[PDB]
């Protein structure tokens, strides 16, 4: 219900929530523009919207440059980022393609919608996010080791992904009755994120690393020893193995678990929701 609108000047918020005449006053709302040291506190009190012109290429290029680092850096693990093409009633005037705008919307882990401030659009978009507020609280971003074999098998419990021929970005929301949302990521998409936004692990809480029989886990750990050391952790077994003594030597850093195939009906549901639940309870204030 607490929102902030950013973006350069050819178009924007003024006209945008000028149509919030419709949505304003059940379900509540508040909207402010970003630009006192105490009044800089409600700045970060958002639940989330950086826009750009489809006509002005410069607005988009400055969404990719001028706007984003602030929004990524200061925002707490909470909220979420929505990227909005305005106009679209101007669609003849689009100099800015939808698929790479949405692709660079995907690669930053942001939601993306092209609207028209004039009519339609608007209230629809608003409606959507309103729903995703009572559909779920917000998201927890978890990462899962992306080595070749076992990942897909672990992820089958999402909706199977092929999709993302390079980097996964998977969604699962289940709980009990606060109904929260958990997003699984893969090791491929993390280093692919770091060229876009370095240290997005500020948004990452749980760390899952899977395994079958032979793996050192050294490299992946020590390269993940940087942005983490807050986190949360589990090592998993998948598939001369299933010996738990040499599991807990690397797991001396973490907690570990062992299972296989579709016996995971519990293990999945056991492991995830375990650490997940702690994310709610363990650190809160
Ligand atoms: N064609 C078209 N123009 C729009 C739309 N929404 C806003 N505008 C135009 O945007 C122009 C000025 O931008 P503003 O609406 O004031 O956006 P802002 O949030 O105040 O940000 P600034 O650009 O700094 O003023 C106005 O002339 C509006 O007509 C839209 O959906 N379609």
């Amino acid at each position: 219900i607490r929102l902030l609108v950013v973006g350069s000047s050819g178009v924007g918020k003024t006209t945008l929530c000028d149509c919030f005449f419709e949505s304003h006053q059940r379900i509540s709302i508040s909207d402010i523009v970003g630009k006192f040291y105490a009044c800089d506190n409600p700045y970060d009190g958002y639940d989330a919207l950086v826009m750009y012109d489809i006509t002005e290429l410069k607005s988009f290029t400055d969404l990719k440059t001028m706007w984003l680092p602030d929004i990524f850096l200061y925002c707490n693990i909470d909220t979420q980022i929505i990227i909005i093409g305005n106009k679209k009633d101007q669609e003849i005037d689009r100099i800015i393609t939808r698929k790479e705008a949405e692709q660079f919307a995907q690669d930053r882990l942001c939601q993306f919608y092209e609207i028209s401030t004039k009519d339609d659009s608007c209230q629809l978009l608003f409606d959507c996010i309103s729903r995703d507020f009572l559909q779920c609280d917000i998201k927890i971003r978890m990462l899962m080791v992306g080595d070749q074999n076992v990942g897909k098998t672990t992820f089958i419990r999402k909706a199977l992904q092929t999709g993302h021929d390079f980097m996964n970005a998977i969604t699962t929301r289940f709980e009990m009755k606060i109904k929260y949302e958990i997003i699984m990521i893969d090791w491929g998409f993390y280093n692919k994120l770091l060229q876009t936004n370095p240290a997005i692990s500020r948004t990452i809480e749980a760390i899952l690393i899977v395994y079958d029989i032979t793996n050192e886990e050294s490299f992946q750990n020590i390269h993940r020893k940087y942005y983490p050391l807050i986190n949360n952790k589990f090592s998993d077994v998948a598939g001369k193995t299933d010996l738990e003594a040499q599991r807990k030597i690397t797991m001396g850093d973490a907690l570990t678990l062992a299972d296989w195939l579709g016996y995971k009906y519990v293990e999945m549901s056991s492991k995830d929701t375990e650490d997940h639940s702690s994310i709610i309870k363990a650190l809160a204030h």
